[PDB]
């Protein structure tokens, strides 16, 4: 078995010549469809590489990351690691972002390219939950995909309350207001916060609400909103919550057009849009598509949809590592030769 860095990286014969990429992800030469593609190294196991795994061998869409392949031993007993095949792109959004100015273009082109992919996943009642740029892959054609599924739920607007200051696990920068005051991040308006804060990064290159730690997210999201209407406010019941933001000095609305001088009037209107404080008000997929900034590519014809919402036949919350396993091994078992 061949080795990369210190680490075994044995992805049969059929896999050869590995590269690092950034457990371990490593482009290959396919012998047998004659392409280079990633493979990414899992090493008991986790209740998100379960997620991520049914998830995506379900899903079937242009801007969703696929799984190829998926390499592991033939029964639990030999199994260790699993190793998933999946195209080969060139890049992803942070890494061009740190090095590349984006053309107005281009930042419209990615843009629709997210929301037609997170049409199809909210078509599914599913909700990514950890959208960013490091999860948008790139081709060399400036083709997206979507990647990374495993924080990934079903929707579940009926449960999304909870107190204030309740822990949270997606990244940082891109959570909405509402995770730090009431919600659990269940319902759709989760998802579009985090594309909201993409399109502003993607105007200036830099991150919109780069918060140090939970509280200061959300001061860094009112520094730029201002301070919430009373509207807005009586829509938060929970009173620690309410009252937290009543103490706050009074914060005055950035116009976004102050922020990002360079940007496109309608990509203003849109970001706006998006990162609306109240969910209830924030603008859904659909719509967003449907939106003038993106009127040379709307086509909600060929903008698909999924066959059927997506369904977690057991809570996968509660499970002990041994059924966690023999999971995988049967969700995996289609690969074996
Ligand atoms: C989805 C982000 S990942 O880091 O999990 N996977 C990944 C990284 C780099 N290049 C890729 N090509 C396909 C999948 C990846």
């Amino acid at each position: 078995p061949e080795m990369v860095r210190g680490q075994v990286f044995d992805v049969g014969p059929r896999y050869t010549n590995l590269s690092y990429i950034g457990g371990m992800v490593c482009s290959a030469y396919d012998n047998v469809n004659k392409v280079r593609v990633a493979i990414k190294k899992i090493s008991t196991y986790c209740q998100r590489t379960l997620r991520e795994i049914k998830i995506l061998l379900r899903f079937r869409h242009e801007n969703i990351i696929g799984i190829n392949d998926i390499i592991r031993a033939p029964t639990i007993e030999q199994m260790k690691d699993v190793y998933i095949v999946q195209d080969l792109m060139e890049t992803d959004l942070y890494k061009l972002l740190k090095t590349q100015h984006l053309s107005n273009d281009h930042i419209c082109y990615f843009l629709y390219q997210i929301l037609r992919g997170l049409k199809y996943i909210h078509s599914a009642n599913v909700l990514h939950r950890d959208l960013k740029p490091s999860n948008l892959l790139l081709n060399t054609t400036c083709d997206l995909k979507i990647c990374d599924f495993g924080l990934a739920r079903v929707a579940d607007p009926d449960h999304d309350h909870t107190g204030f200051l309740t822990e949270y696990v997606a990244t940082r920068w891109y959570r909405a207001p509402e995770i730090m005051l009431n919600s659990k991040g269940y319902t759709k308006s989760i998802d579009i916060w985090s594309v909201g804060c993409i399109l502003a990064e993607m105007l200036s290159n830099r991150p919109i609400f780069p918060g140090k730690h939970y509280l200061d997210q959300l001061n860094h999201i009112l520094g730029i909103l201002g301070s919430p209407s009373q509207e807005d406010l009586n829509c938060i019941i929970n009173l620690k919550a309410r009252n937290y933001l009543l103490s706050l000095p009074h914060k005055n609305k950035v116009p976004w057009n102050r922020l990002f001088p360079n940007a496109d009037s309608k990509a203003l209107d849109l970001l706006d849009k998006m990162l609306t404080f109240n969910p209830h008000k924030r603008i859904e997929v659909e719509q967003a598509l449907a939106h003038p900034y993106l009127e040379q590519y709307y086509d909600p014809s060929d903008e698909p949809i999924a066959e059927a919402p997506f369904k977690f036949d057991m809570e996968l919350d509660d499970l002990p590592k041994e059924k966690l396993k023999e999971l995988i091994f049967e969700e995996t078992a289609r690969f074996q030769p």
